[PDB]
């Protein structure tokens, strides 16, 4: 039998996943703790709710229920005219801080993410080793919104599943709302409830989109927050990506002349 050809190109299998990869790399470059963090004092500009809460460090999965329930505490704290006890930012002085917390509707929790870290400081090692190399590896952003005006706790995973099965997030996050009802009681007993907000990988054909989708999220959630603008995305996933670069490039023109490192007034 007559042997098949064996083409000249190791690679031609794979040119059109290869294309198509490379594309949606170049459209949405990665986005650090840095640029979220202005991209938030921008948002907190169009929604005074919005707390821009700092990113540096970010918070993990192991902390990030720990840093929520300082800070709602400290909230509470605030309107009733007692001293605060969470850690405070670097870049806001303590009696703005203090205003913030008394006009916040909305945290935005930005958790770093990595498989292999098995701690707090593990993880923030980790973090180290591939910000020096520039490498984004096998790290993720996830984004925890905490409604408190609506009393909802919102998971986005653009990578839908990356941490965990999302019925076993529901169910991590649905203990800790019944924690946070005892934390940040309501006077009419409402109880906070849990949205896990992808169905499915919103994320595809990218490695370094995740920063800038959840930065989409918060925004389309700010705008409405009973939106489903993960069910209207386009099918194709360069489609999608172009979009979301259109976000960016009018984010990063909008926070350009913004100043450095440094809340904006409450």
């Amino acid at each position: 039998d007559l042997l098949p050809l064996v083409p000249e190109q190791v690679f031609v299998e794979m040119y059109e996943d290869m294309a198509r990869r490379q594309t949606i790399e170049a459209l949405v470059p990665a986005w650090d703790s840095d640029i979220i963090f202005k991209c938030l004092c921008y948002f907190h500009t169009l929604y005074p709710g919005l707390i821009p809460l700092e990113t540096f460090p970010p918070a993990t999965i192991f902390n990030f229920k720990q840093k929520i329930i300082s800070i709602l505490e400290d909230k509470k704290a605030v309107l009733r005219g007692e001293p605060i006890k969470g850690p405070l930012p670097i870049c806001c002085s303590k009696e703005n801080y203090r205003r913030h917390l008394q006009r916040t509707t909305l945290l935005p929790v930005f958790m770093w993410y990595h498989p292999t870290p098995k701690t707090l400081s593990d993880t923030m090692q980790t973090m180290k080793q591939l910000a020096i190399k520039g490498s984004v590896g096998a790290s993720h952003w996830l984004l925890v919104i905490v409604d408190i005006q609506a009393r909802r706790l919102v998971y986005f995973d653009s990578l839908y599943n990356y941490v965990m099965p999302p019925e076993n997030m529901k169910k991590e996050l649905q203990s800790f709302a019944q924690q946070l009802d005892q934390v940040y009681p309501a006077y009419d007993s409402k109880k906070f409830s849990v949205k896990i907000a992808a169905k499915e990988v919103i994320q595809r054909g990218s490695g370094s989109s995740c920063g800038a989708w959840c930065c989409q999220f918060l925004h389309w959630y700010l705008k409405d927050p009973l939106t489903d603008a993960l069910n209207d995305l386009p099918v194709d996933s360069v489609e999608r990506h172009e979009n979301l670069a259109s976000f960016v490039q009018a984010c990063e023109a909008a926070v350009q002349d913004l100043p450095e490192l440094s809340w904006p007034e409450a």
